[PDB]
């Protein structure tokens, strides 16, 4: 237990139902990474499927503001995601330490989260439970978003940050009887924290779940008179309470505030960039390791979240 | 070492926003209780009449299957209220801790949630957000109903938790966008605890809320080999989608089940007796420890809840 394959495991910083997460350290190019730790012999069948197909979702998100995956250690009893270490904690417990942010600073997260929910919607990812779990800090005050349409079962908090932490951004028509699945769920979320950012506080909440119920569905909230018109313009495009009426993301990356200060630099999709496997400084590197050519250019072909891959990426952190 | 009125302070053992628990020793008695103490110097003046109106609401439910009051003390900033002490937790992590219970045992406890629930009901008071915390058990495994009526405000759960545990209990029509305010809600709660007392599990589950709200809403639950004929059809009694169709409380009391073994005993609604304030024998020795007959007769008669009545009634325990 003080290793795992090329990483030596450092402090617990989180133990769940099913899952630890471990701090730890690669030993090839010494980076700091976090180690999820998902016990395989504590799940039927079902479940087993489910995580398999998370993870890879997992593989597919490439974002640089979505936490990404680096390796995968499989044994007949463990599964080991080595991911992205976000070392700044969650959005809104900054803004309960901190208070607002100014417009400036706000605009700047969430044009981040738009383009990092944007990217998981386009590829037909949506996740329907945001909270405040899901959005992370890193070091240097970049937005990570953190398992995004990837199942509670397999977090630490589990269920219960659902239960506990999803009503005051679930979209209204979660109260209404009908479906709730498509991407206008996450959009009306979007909204919630957007309002969290400027204002330092929920805009919809209750003391039990008929009174949150009562203000989701009536939809009415506070403008606090620092709050500029042109934000508060940007907040009826999400915050809309018939899902047909709401704005798309694409279309709302072209707003006067989310692109103010950035006249010359409009948010649009994120485009991925194309992925160089066949950078020789670094299989250089490599090869002073041990790794063959061959290898190399097999694992980083196959795209295989071995060894290899990992430490080519790493490599180029 | 720390009193307040005829208690001896003892451990703390809630720790709310706006309200601690202790446990206590009256000292005349022996006897022990638990004390929920409130500042109100944190309260603005619309909250403290809240808390009022509900110090009022514990003054006439009087069951033996709910949480009883039996002193109140109040100082210029701080509220006393001194309550029956259940030692035995949490109805739901006894279940988690031990298993399901047989068919016989769980009869028991339910005809006490049942007839303490009713009780409420007669009165007008509907809880509508019935928790694993609302029902405990005390050191003889009899049910206390606790927090009946009463807002989070004022109760240990802390401050951002409100929503953690009411899902699962929670009726479909939260999730239809319909009134939720009758007493047919907490008719769907109870059936929910039926099937918890007896399988040891919840009949609704969901690793998020979109995901229990989905299994709410279509209303089928598994029924285990083990469960009888009678208790699957007196879970179907409460377990109907349709708020009026779901049936009463009055009329379910009649139940198959709930009576197996109570022949010359059918469950029917409470019917509080008249309280024996003449009891020689406990006037005796009160007078022992220094009250005069006379302002006895008026604190029990007027029902004063002062230091008078509860040593009255902790005599009687």
């Amino acid at each position: 237990q003080p290793h795992i394959g090329n990483y030596r495991l450092l402090k617990t910083i989180g133990k769940g139902n099913f899952a630890k997460v471990k701090l730890a350290r690669h030993i090839l190019t010494g980076r700091e990474v976090a180690i999820k730790i998902i016990d395989k012999t504590q799940l039927n069948p079902t479940s087993l499927q489910k995580l398999f197909r998370e993870v890879r979702i997992m593989k597919i998100l490439n974002h640089p503001n979505i936490v990404k995956l680096f390796e995968v250690i499989e044994t007949e009893k463990t599964l080991y995601l080595i991911m992205e270490y976000a070392s700044g904690g969650e959005v809104f417990d900054y803004l309960v330490a901190h208070g607002r942010m100014k417009e400036k600073e706000a605009r700047s997260k969430f044009r981040q989260i738009v383009s990092a929910v944007q990217y998981c919607h386009q590829k037909r990812i949506v996740h329907r439970d945001l909270k405040a779990e899901n959005l992370l800090l890193d070091a240097d005050m970049n937005i990570k978003i953190a398992d995004f349409g990837f199942s509670n079962e397999f977090t630490v908090g589990g269920k219960l940050d659902a239960f506990c932490g999803a009503p005051p951004y679930a979209a209204p028509e979660l109260f209404q009887g009908k479906k709730y699945d498509g991407p206008e769920v996450d959009v009306w979320s979007l909204g919630v924290i957007l309002y969290t950012l400027v204002s330092g506080s929920l805009p919809f909440d209750g003391q039990n779940l008929k009174e949150l119920r009562e203000r989701v569905l009536r939809g009415k909230y506070r403008i606090p008179f620092y709050m500029s018109t042109d934000c508060e313009n940007l907040l009826k495009r999400f915050l809309v309470l018939n899902p047909i009426k709401r704005g798309t993301l694409e279309q709302i990356m072209k707003d006067r505030w989310i692109n103010a200060g950035h006249e010359e630099d409009e948010l649009k999709p994120f485009v991925e960039p194309e992925l160089d496997i066949s950078d020789q400084k670094r299989i250089d590197i490599m090869v002073g390791m041990g790794y063959s050519q061959e290898e190399i250019q097999e694992s980083l072909s196959k795209m295989k979240y071995d060894e290899i891959t990992a430490t080519y990426l790493l490599l180029g952190r």
